[PDB]
């Protein structure tokens, strides 16, 4: 028993992190195979980062304005793409150590593992949920752009997103292994703000299964509701409204329990009308949406 | 900027995760060097665990009673101890991807990462605390016994904890690498239960800090305090008392920060007596105790 914000391992990940340094910035890049994929914005000078011409300063550069480098190991770059916000850097050297991979755009509600890297360095892991406004929250500082996010699938690790910068909120930005933004963010220091940041729901369910999974049953009562009386309810409280398709979602998690999906809505209903008064789930004081349906099976049914 | 319980990089203790497998009864080891180190209740069966002598279960087991394995190769047994609550299982190949590593035994408020595994695979990693009560709160289910705990300095693997059982409150209990248990629990299935669990007062300041550091500030206030008059409050909420040398560990996050220890105490007190009144620090409802002063300023900080 038991329920934690758990991550991925990161070994297979750890060994395709590299440090790319053109001129004064340097970054992280992901070594999969021959090629090294960076943010492009490692072009850059602290000085034009106010709005660049991507397209100009990569016509100044050359293969060897790069300096790629694996550890201690030194990577010659023999040929350089720009790939909308991400540099592409052929070296010479394919990565041993490249496991089975894709690269894959997730949906916000998705949750994925963070690598947060310095000069191509592991700094820590972490879970992160893609938001329904399109950023994440996670922990990152200079250095860090060019740390991925990643889920695996036993041989298979999903690449999913590529970090590049950090919006006056507080909250992160980036984009996927192809380079295109997640969200209407873009690889330049204006005062794009983030749009309204709603509640995942769906997620909230999930981990609210995993609670009662996890012998927590205190906000179970003896009401049930509708999907139309319930999304009335969580529109007011900033909540994704819940969906047939979500409803389909939560069937293993209310099956496992014997609590019916609307049940638990109802549930929920109750604690966004009147709070949680005092107590606590899995060791929360406010409901948790960055759980989805999948991590909490995985975790509940001990998954590798 | 923002700041998340990150878990260390889990590469290198991967490499060491193998299968240990005697009769009917699986669980993870250890594979350092050409020894693998594991759970001692391997042996039992499921009734024998009520109450099991292991020197009497262990006169029946000879080396090829256990199967061990990495991954899908077979590992060769060809000796075999028992040292306090682990079996040390010799066999006749080092593991080449051993870590430079230490064996440590950590103090309650201090944290690791735990790597949990089932059938010698990883399945994720998490952050935990070391309980004052000598208890962890962590997922595990069966299967899990012998997943590791440990910490990352540059080079080396500080191992500190390997898994061994459940208290019926629903907390983890386990043993260091050398296999004595933390806090008076034991490897059998009685009812031994749990002291009285306080909460790390010294990480909770710490994570105040760092949530100064991260651009929380709202709880701030004009007030100080004494530590004796922090003391009297602080034992009303369950806390352990804060002592000089808890405040001297604060000095360095007090520094930076410009912000007293002791009005930080002031801060942490009106946020006992008051609670959050429906704003949250760095993203939680209630106060966290599972961040180390050294926890924050690595993450701070950006440490490899």
């Amino acid at each position: 028993s038991g329920f934690r914000k758990m991550a991925f391992p990161s070994g297979k990940v750890e060994g395709c992190m590299v440090q790319v340094t053109c001129g004064t910035t340097t970054l992280n890049g992901l070594w999969l195979d021959d090629v090294v994929y960076c943010p492009r914005h490692v072009i850059c000078t602290s000085e034009d980062m106010l709005n660049p011409n991507y397209e100009d300063l990569l016509i100044r550069k050359s293969n060897h304005n790069f300096l790629v480098q694996a550890g201690n190991v030194q990577l010659r770059v023999i040929g350089h793409s720009m790939q909308n916000c991400v540099l592409k850097l052929k070296v010479d050297t394919a990565n041993p150590k490249t496991p089975k991979y894709k690269f894959v755009r997730i949906q916000p509600g998705q949750t994925f593992s963070v690598l947060a890297c310095y000069n191509g360095s592991p700094s820590g892991v972490y879970q992160c949920a893609m938001r329904p406004n399109f950023t994440i929250k996670g922990s990152f500082l200079n250095g860090s752009c060019g740390s991925v996010g990643f889920n695996i699938d036993y041989d298979c690790v999903s690449f999913c997103y590529m970090h590049h910068m950090e919006l006056p909120t507080g909250v992160h930005a980036g984009t996927d292994l192809e380079g295109n933004f997640y969200g209407p963010f873009v690889d330049r220091q204006t005062a794009t703000a983030a749009g309204t940041d709603t509640t995942i729901t769906v997620n909230v369910l999930a981990w609210l299964y995993a609670a009662v999974i996890n012998g927590d049953r205190w906000f179970l009562n003896r009401f049930t509701t509708t999907l139309n009386d319930f999304n009335l309810v969580a529109m007011k409280y900033n909540y994704e409204p819940l969906t047939q398709d979500h409803v389909d979602i939560l069937g293993p998690l209310s099956a496992q329990t014997g609590i019916a999906v609307l049940d638990m809505c109802a549930s929920l209903k109750e604690l966004l009308q009147n709070g949680m008064n005092g107590r606590t789930i899995l060791g929360s004081a406010l409901l948790e949406d960055e759980f989805t349906p999948f991590d909490v099976v995985r975790q509940c049914s001990g998954v590798t």
